[PDB]
């Protein structure tokens, strides 16, 4: 679990969005596993606007942060799950690092701010949904 809180927006994994997220929907994209909802309170986070390919992510299944080198956002095949049919997930970045079911929502940050959130993983990989191209989150 986990979310990004920036301005009057809450960014979550689309497959973990709550009834309240859907009732306050701003934007969602199944191909990216992202959903953004509106908030009444001002958020605590700021978004990176950069091309960093290294950073640190929070891994809830270890209660620890780990450093990672990750690939540039791209279209990657993701096997079927209870949440989605087998499909290509766009704007996804992969890295070697521990993740297991439950780690989705953990934040990836570089020196510039929030880069994205955990969205996939397994077998010593961890995949992050990029948010750096969503410029409207800043206004
Ligand atoms: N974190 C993590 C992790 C590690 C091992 C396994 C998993 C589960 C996983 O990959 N998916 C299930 C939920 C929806 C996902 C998607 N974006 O399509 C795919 N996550
Ligand atoms: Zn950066």
């Amino acid at each position: 679990s986990g979310a990004i809180y920036v301005g009057n927006y809450r960014v979550v994994n689309r497959h973990l969005a709550t009834h309240n997220d859907w009732a306050n929907l701003v934007w969602e994209d199944s191909s990216r596993d992202l959903l953004v909802s509106s908030t009444t309170a001002q958020g605590c986070d700021t978004i990176a606007r950069c091309d960093c390919q290294t950073g640190v992510y929070y891994c809830s299944s270890r209660r620890k942060h780990y450093p990672v080198s990750f690939s540039k956002p791209s279209l990657i095949f993701v096997e079927a799950s209870e949440y989605y049919p087998a499909r290509y997930q766009s704007h996804l970045m992969l890295a070697v690092g521990h993740s297991e079911p439950g780690d989705c929502g953990g934040i990836l940050r570089c020196q510039h701010g929030v880069v994205g959130i955990v969205s996939t993983g397994g077998n010593g990989l961890v995949g992050f949904a990029d948010v750096r191209d969503l410029l409207w989150l800043d206004e």
